[PDB]
């Protein structure tokens, strides 16, 4: 168990392959595609249905697509503790089918735990010499939404780099391949992150709101809610609303609104809680890990709850 450590990629790994197979009629691990370097990218797919009742919607969570936000994948494979180990809302299994994309960078976040532990970016390299130096790009940056119009920097040695290309990057594209192919049932996409106690939702470009605001914003007041109250005292508040709003910036590229650009009802990024405001804050203290995925996984409970109200 351990939700008392921030685990090493090859543990978080081992546990979905574990997952996979104990429980073989519920969930089935597929190997995405390799990182940059080599390493494989996973996702789970648990269904009570093996994904043929296509009436039932598809709720996609993923974490990881930063290196440094270490609380995000152990939000993820809570989730999927949730939904197989320790089934407490049977209606989540009956009502839909879901996708855990733990570890979207697995090159980046290995590197966090190898060399350097504030790194965000992916760990690739491309036909540009220059790239031998300035590795990877910001995954978070690299959907084709408005691509590199805003929130980004052409140095590819900077922390928000937009890569070569829209989905210049393999770990952008096994999202992007998920998102199309269950497009047209998904009713819910959190993407998990760090830090600052928010749920945000498109536009992230300009701050505008989208046609389906009110819903977004109904699901997301809902969420946080929840979380509030099984929270810890010492914990800030969250924060709900738009995602520029809130985060103070503007930002191009995102797979919240790349996802919702598309057709994607709801969908969110969580920045989970973090408690110091400098680079501490992505680094939660270790005794809160098991408290945060707890309640986070409160607010998942009932945002898949509402979304799916909402889809029909
Ligand atoms: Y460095
Ligand atoms: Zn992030």
């Amino acid at each position: 168990l351990p939700y008392d450590n921030y685990q090493e990629l090859e543990v978080i790994d081992e546990y979905l392959d574990y997952i996979g197979e104990k429980y073989p009629d519920v969930a089935t691990v597929v190997n995405a595609a390799e990182s940059f370097e080599g390493r494989p990218i996973k996702y789970i797919k648990i269904s009570t249905t093996n994904f043929e009742d296509e009436n039932k919607p598809v709720i996609f969570i993923d974490g990881g697509i930063h290196a440094r936000e270490w609380i995000s994948p152990p939000s993820v494979t809570w989730a999927i503790h949730k939904l197989v180990e320790d089934v407490t809302e049977n209606d989540l299994l009956e009502k839909f089918d879901w996708i855990l994309l733990p570890v979207v960078n697995p090159d980046g976040y290995k590197y966090t735990f190898t060399n350097e532990r504030f790194w965000r970016k992916t760990r690739s390299t491309n036909n540009n010499p220059l790239s031998q130096i300035c590795r990877g790009a910001d995954g978070n940056r690299n959907f084709d939404f408005v691509w590199n119009s805003i929130g980004t920097s052409n140095s590819p040695c900077s922390d928000i780099y937009a890569g070569t290309s829209a989905f210049s990057e393999v770990e952008t594209r096994v999202v992007r391949d998920i998102l199309h192919e269950h497009l047209a049932r998904m009713a819910l996409y959190l993407t998990m992150h760090s830090f600052g106690s928010m749920i945000l939702y498109p536009w992230g470009h300009d701050g505008s709101l989208s046609q389906n605001a009110l819903g977004l914003h109904t699901v997301g007041v809902a969420m946080a809610s929840v979380i509030q109250s099984n929270a810890l005292p010492n914990f800030p508040p969250y924060t709900v609303g738009n995602s520029a709003l809130v985060i103070g910036y503007y930002i191009a590229g995102s797979s919240e609104d790349y996802a919702h650009s598309i057709g994607v009802p709801l969908s969110y990024t969580y920045e989970l809680p973090g408690l110091s405001s400098g680079w501490d804050g992505f680094h939660l203290p270790p005794q809160y890990i098991e408290q945060v995925c707890r309640e986070t996984w409160e607010g998942i409970v009932v945002g898949a709850r509402r979304a799916g109200d909402l889809f029909r």
